[PDB]
């Protein structure tokens, strides 16, 4: 069970400032919601030895902290204490509707980034809602109004391979075997390939990038909290994005 690796105190010490009034998602993300959701995904934080389960959770909270960070360079307790500050895409996001007969856009509904993985677009809310048996296509606001659902979308993303792009789960648990194409593209198992899976088109293969360095900093802080050392191949600066 995942609760033997991650306690309420480890969750709270990682997500130290999420409940500050400056965070729009303050009061949303609970340890209970996380454990309820985690238990629905067989293998999630229960694959491998203790250090491998710790590493998976460090990596999962690292990446999701980046997706939702409200941190700045000089924030209280540093930038890597301000994960899980947002539950919806910032700026003025549009409806993120790309029509699908399989996963049709609901009238008046918007599919902008919500929750810990910032799940976006009607196609993804529909694929996800099918997998977790929730009406995300008709009510995408559930991902920001129900914290158990919010965590389910992020773990769903984390556990789901995309053809030649592995699950974050496989990579974080040392179960990803890189293809010859992967090797030629510099995609060596590590946290960097996880950044590549999540947003490599934007962030990877272009040299030093502050968003990548941010993802690493969260993961480094959380490895410390779990009492493990970070893995190798932390960045994707010299990785070709997954096409
Ligand atoms: C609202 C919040 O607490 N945090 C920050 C904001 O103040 C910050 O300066 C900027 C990037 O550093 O984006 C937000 O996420």
């Amino acid at each position: 069970d995942v609760s033997s690796i991650i306690t309420s105190q480890i969750f709270n010490q990682m997500l130290l400032h999420r409940n500050d009034n400056a965070c729009p998602a303050n009061g949303f993300y609970s340890y209970q919601a996380f454990i309820n959701a985690a238990r629905k995904f067989s293998g999630f934080g229960t694959t491998g030895d203790t250090n491998t389960r710790k590493n998976e959770l460090a990596a999962f909270f690292g990446q999701t902290s980046h997706e939702t960070t409200g941190g700045w360079s000089t924030a209280p307790d540093g930038p890597y204490a301000w994960g899980y500050c947002f539950k919806q895409e910032q700026g003025n996001p549009g409806d993120y509707c790309v029509p699908s007969s399989t996963y049709p856009c609901a009238p008046g509904k918007k599919y902008y980034g919500r929750g810990p993985i910032q799940i976006s677009y009607n196609y993804n809310y529909g694929l996800c809602g099918a997998a977790i048996n929730q009406p995300l296509l008709s009510n995408p606001g559930l991902v920001a109004s129900d914290a158990d659902i919010s965590f389910e979308t992020a773990i769903w993303f984390w556990m789901t391979p995309q053809g030649n792009k592995p699950s974050c789960h496989a990579v974080a648990t040392g179960q990803w075997n890189p293809s010859s194409a992967d090797q030629a593209a510099g995609r060596v198992p590590g946290y960097g390939v996880i950044t590549n899976i999540i947003n490599g088109g934007v962030e990877c293969g272009q040299g030093e990038k502050a968003e990548v360095a941010n993802r690493i900093g969260f993961y480094q802080r959380y490895c410390s909290i779990f009492g493990i050392s970070p893995g190798q191949n932390l960045d994707c600066y010299n990785q070709r994005p997954f096409s």
